[PDB]
């Protein structure tokens, strides 16, 4: 093989946008998309399809939930144990890359 | 949570081998003191780390007597397209400026 950027690592990436925007405040999956594609510039052409399985999975873990918002749009939020997931996900990354800063200033 | 440290654990060593190459035993004591004593890798999880590493051609070995390891130009590529790709994530939030 070679070089390329592995695919794992693009659903990751916008693993991590959906819940940025999530963290931002709740959503609709619609609003999400334009949302998304306007960050994106128009190069983050988000399908539904995706965002509803993505979600479906997000949940078993709680990671999410969900309520009902003539339309009734089906919203979003950021359960607090997602919070404390990616609040401490931030902190140990954060000693992460203070040990990467003192690898490199050491020689 | 488990993944989240093995990750981790593969930026802080491919970092150690991407400023150069480097030797398990040394490797473990200077991540010790970048650590400052927080991270206190074992040699069998390195061990584990780089077999999968060197299978994927991510790092190789050579005799230098101790095995030496070091980043291969297919792990510098690939460290330079994920800093390219993710900083491109990163300036696309950046979501809260078409907020408000």
């Amino acid at each position: 093989m070679g070089a390329e950027i592995p695919k794992e690592m693009l659903r990751a990436q916008t693993n991590v946008i959906l819940l940025n925007v999530l963290k931002q405040g709740d959503n609709y999956v619609y609003g999400i998309i334009k949302q998304v594609k306007e960050a994106s510039n128009g190069e983050m052409e988000l399908n539904e399809a995706t965002l509803y399985t993505i979600f479906d999975r997000l949940e078993q873990d709680g990671i999410i939930s969900s309520y009902w918002g003539g339309g009734r749009r089906k919203y979003y939020r950021l359960t607090e144990i997602g919070h404390e997931n990616c609040r401490l996900a931030f902190e140990s990354w954060s000693r992460v890359d203070k040990i990467i800063e003192n690898l490199e200033a050491n020689k």
